[PDB]
């Protein structure tokens, strides 16, 4: 699959075996001013996260865009 990858948005092929994309977020000490921190990448199985983090996996090419891109 292809997925979006942090740190400076690009779309790349995941290694064989990885058939999902993920979006992982979490607050920071600067969350109210700056917003959540977001991480994007490839995954073989959806990553387990810590109780203070959130994750959402998908399975279609480039399905995890940064919510601030170029389009519409």
């Amino acid at each position: 699959i292809t997925c979006y990858k942090t740190p400076i948005i690009t779309s790349e092929t995941c290694a064989p075996g990885q058939n999902l994309c993920y979006t992982k977020t979490w607050c920071d000490a600067w969350c109210g001013s700056r917003g959540k921190v977001i991480e994007l990448g490839c995954a073989a199985t959806c990553p387990t996260v810590e109780s203070y983090q959130d994750i959402k996996c998908c399975s279609t090419d480039n399905c995890n865009p940064h919510p601030k891109q170029k389009r519409p």
